[PDB]
Formats: C-alpha cells, sequence, structure tokens
C-alpha cells in the first residue's frame, strides 16, 4: 500500500513514501543536538505536514527501545542527551492513519532479511555500525524484538572490561569503542579503524557461536564505508572457523530502516 | 514412561534411570583423561550393560557440540584432549531402543525451564559453571539448538580481547576466564572467584540486552557452590539497571542434564 517512513537516528531523521516496496519523496534532516524534546516534536510536525494525505500508514523505524509508543534510549547520548519521547503520542496528533514503531536496527534486519535465501537461511543478525552499533536478531526466520523490545542492542554487549565507559552507563560496550561516536571521540589514524573493526569480529563470532546464525548483513554509516567489511572478515579469520560465517553489505544500504519498518508494521497487520 | 538418562561431561559422567520423572539407579564415573575414544567406549558400553531392560529410550546430555549423533568438541580440552566421538553410534552398539542427544546446558536449560511460571517467563537462559561454562537459551518458551546444535555455546563468547586463549582456539572466551578449569590453571585467593563471578556478570548483562531474557538459572559445580551467586549478584548491580534480571540457582541441581535430556527427547517424540 502507502506507507509514511521514518528513520530516526542519533545524527539524521530520514523520511520516505514507500508505496508498493518503492521508496519517493526522500528527506533527511539533522536529528536534533539542542532543544531535543522541543526539536523532536517540531520536527515530527514538519515531516507529518509535507507528506500530507499520501499515506495510509506510519511506520516508524528508531534508535533506542520502543515498547508502547514510547522511545526510551539506552545511550542517550545518542539522542542530544534525551532520555525518553513520547513518539507515538506526538506523531499521533497530526494523524488519525495507525502508527507502528520499532527499534531501528530490527527494522532494517527485517528489511534485509527479506533478500535472504529463506530456506537456508533461518538465523540471521544485521549490524549497523553508524552514530552507535545496533543489531536486529532472526531466529527461525522470525525477529526478535522481546517483551520490551530490547532484542538486537548488540551494541551494548561486552567488547572490553576496561575499555570507555558507555554513554549507557556500562564499561566497555561495542560501542563505546566501535562505532562512529567512539572513532571520532579519539581523534580530536588507520590503527583506529582497525579497533573498530576488531571489535565487531568479536561481536559477530559472538552472535555465531550463541545463536547459530548463519548470515551477518552489515549497514550503516560506519559499515558500509569502502574498506570497512574487509577489515571485519580480516579480524574474523584470526579465529577458529567454527565462529566464521559469511559477511555481506547491507543491500538496501541507508534505506533498510525506512522500507523495513514499512514493510514490517504492514506484515504483522 | 521409562528413560536411560547421560549425563556426559568433561570430568564426570553421571547415568541413571529416570522413570515417572523420577531419578533412580544414579551412577557417576569419571571422565576418561587418558586412552579417550578407547575409555568412552568402554564407559559407554558398560553403562548401557547396567541398565539393560530397564528403559524404553535412551536420553543424552553431553557436553560439546551435537549435531548428528556426532559429539563435536568445541573446547578439546574440556574432553580430554579428544576431538570428536561417534557419541549414538557406539551406544547404538548396545541397544535398538531409540537414541535422543542433546548438549548438556541446552538439556538442562530445558530442565529448569519447566519450572518457570511459564506465562511471565518467556525468555530464559541457564547458565552452567562447571568444569566448562554452557548454556542454553529459550526464547518465546522454545529451546533453541541451530540448525548446527550450536545455540547456547555462551561461554566461548567474548569476555576479554587480552585475557588467556581459550582450549577451544580464541582468546578470551567466558570459559577461559570463569570455568572451574580456569580457577583452577592460576591456583597451580578470593580474588580468584571474583574475576570469575565479574565475567559471569558481564555474560550475564550481555543476555539480557542482546536477547531480552527475563530470567536466569545458574548451575554447575562452580554456580551452585556456596557464596557463588551472591557474589555474581553483587556485581549485577554495578550495571545500570537495564541490564540486570533475577537470578536464580538450578533447582534441579547437578540432576538437570539427565531430567533435561530424558524430557526433552520424550517430549519431541
Ligand atoms: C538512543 C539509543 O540508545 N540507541 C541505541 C540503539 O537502540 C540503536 O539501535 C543504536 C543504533 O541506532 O544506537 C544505540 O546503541
Ligand atoms: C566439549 C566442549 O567443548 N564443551 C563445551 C560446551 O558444549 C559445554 O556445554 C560446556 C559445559 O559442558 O563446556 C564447553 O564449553
Ligand atoms: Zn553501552
Ligand atoms: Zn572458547
Amino acid at each position: 500500500m502507502r506507507c509514511l517512513a521514518l528513520d530516526i537516528g542519533g545524527t539524521k531523521i530520514a523520511a520516505a513514501i514507500v508505496k508498493n516496496g518503492e521508496i519517493e519523496q526522500r528527506q533527511q534532516i539533522h536529528t536534533p543536538r539542542e532543544n531535543v524534546v522541543e526539536g523532536m516534536h517540531q520536527a515530527l510536525g514538519k515531516l507529518l505536514a509535507d507528506y500530507e494525505g499520501q499515506f495510509d500508514y506510519v511506520a516508524v523505524a528508531s534508535t533506542g527501545i520502543i515498547n508502547n509508543g514510547i522511545l526510551s534510549a539506552l545511550n542517550p547520548k545518542n539522542l542530544g542527551g534525551l532520555a525518553e519521547f513520547p513518539l507515538k503520542a506526538s506523531i499521533a496528533k497530526h494523524t488519525d492513519k495507525p502508527i507502528g514503531l520499532l527499534n531501528d536496527a530490527q527494522a532494517a534486519t527485517y528489511a534485509e532479511y527479506q533478500l535472504q535465501n529463506f530456506e537456508q537461511v533461518s538465523n540471521f543478525v544485521f549490524i549497523t555500525v553508524s552514530t552507535g552499533v545496533g543489531g536486529g536478531i532472526v531466529l527461525n526466520q522470525i525477529l526478535q524484538t522481546g517483551s520490551r523490545g530490547i532484542a538486537g542492542h548488540i551494541g551494548h554487549t561486552l567488547a572490553d572490561p576496561n575499555g570507555a565507559i558507555c554513554g549507557c552507563g556500562r564499561r566497555g560496550c561495542v560501542e563505546a569503542i566501535a562505532s562512529g561516536r567512539a572513532i571520532e571521540a579519539v581523534s580530536s589514524a588507520t590503527a583506529l579503524v582497525e579497533r573498530s573493526a576488531k571489535a565487531i569480529a568479536n561481536l559477530i563470532a559472538d552472535l555465531v557461536i550463541s545463536l547459530d546464525i548463519q548470515k551477518i548483513a552489515i549497514g550503516g554509516s560506519v559499515g558500509l564505508a569502502e574498506g570497512y567489511l574487509s577489515l571485519v572478515e580480516k579480524y574474523l579469520q584470526d579465529f577458529p572457523s567454527i565462529y566464521c560465517c559469511e559477511i555481506e553489505t547491507a543491500k538496501f544500504g541507508q534505506d533498510a530502516g525506512l522500507i523495513g519498518a514499512a514493510y514490517w508494521v504492514k506484515d504483522v497487520l
């Protein structure tokens, strides 16, 4: 049908009309860095004005833990210090069409999985390495969300018990070491990108041995970066082969959240 | 019905008759430390002689990755250097009754989960801290095994990228830092047990944020050790509360593999 898709990230908000699977009227605005609550409300109202009368429903792919129309920030530092935002309510102010909501990496995992050889890939993870580090887990071709929408927050699993404190409050999260935010927090060389890639290869090994994942797609601004995937591949062959699996770049690229949310909201009516 | 249960571990083999859910004729013999292939065959044949004519089926809970009647050792050092053993075949030499096979921690996870408030606990993990470190994952009240029987090998996820090399070939596995084998590999103080408990609290945090686990049961010789659980609990409250969940000791104790395998083999006919 006709979908209004939002992809709220810590750095960018995207928006588009997914119609019969195709992205039409793409926009991309900065995510507010200050006055964030006021800013999120103005941005959502603007974006909903722009697409007035062209959608049957609203699908939202949002960074953070999404449960009961509420965005809870595991890492408030991705959302400009914001802890929580009444995401569905704020959107319902502007339309009475249905509104469905999903974590941003869960939505992207749904998108990329649709492109899988469904019978020979039943356990699949998509990893975003962008502003933060996010993930989604499909197991027996079912997307995990959890009772609370937490499933997939693989960026806040342990990369190093002696590493930086993460913005979530935990020490040594993968996101605290590998993410875009973590990379440019130190640069203010090549060796920086390697530390990020090695941490992501450890996370891949972890998900393989823990969940018997058969395939992993990598996305996000850092993940899709020319040369990154090959660096993660190089670190994966230090492991015993049992930890290896095939890694490919996300094929929807930066649109995977839009299409995933659009198709996910539809496909669980 | 009438079940012959085997619980093959890196240090002990147990055996018993599970009948109508109760353990009867328990035995426990050392797991061979040398001449291991010959030893595993003699032990299985002995144990099968002892219980001749008293079982309808054989349920095997085995350390290692269990796929197609074959035990593959992720950490051969737990099985006295053994890499692989034709586990189901060796047992089929002595009976024509059916033989079902499961990882040892997957079986125990099945046991302990049966004691859960099924509606309010749908995502559950059981962690063994014994000879090695093992685990099983229940998600939407379904035990994960994987296409290859790997799901649950949480002992070989990352605890420290600068820690000991694990016997699996990977550096810094949880098992390489927290396990019984890892503890007594250094002692040859209190601070040792703490390092083990802290690593296990990081693993608990990991499984909670990654899979939205609602409850975790701890088992095994180290896990059930007087004072260990409280030490893991103490390390869990250093984390933001989102990573916390309720931890209780395994209630079947050292019989969870026997009953789990017995009931699992039956319950997926
Ligand atoms: C606001 C927030 O805490 N986002 C999480 C996680 O939900 C996101 O998926 C990830 C990437 O978007 O960044 C962060 O790790
Ligand atoms: C032989 C072997 O590699 N066993 C694994 C794992 O399968 C077991 O569950 C764990 C505890 O039994 O030890 C080891 O980590
Ligand atoms: Zn974190
Ligand atoms: Zn290991």
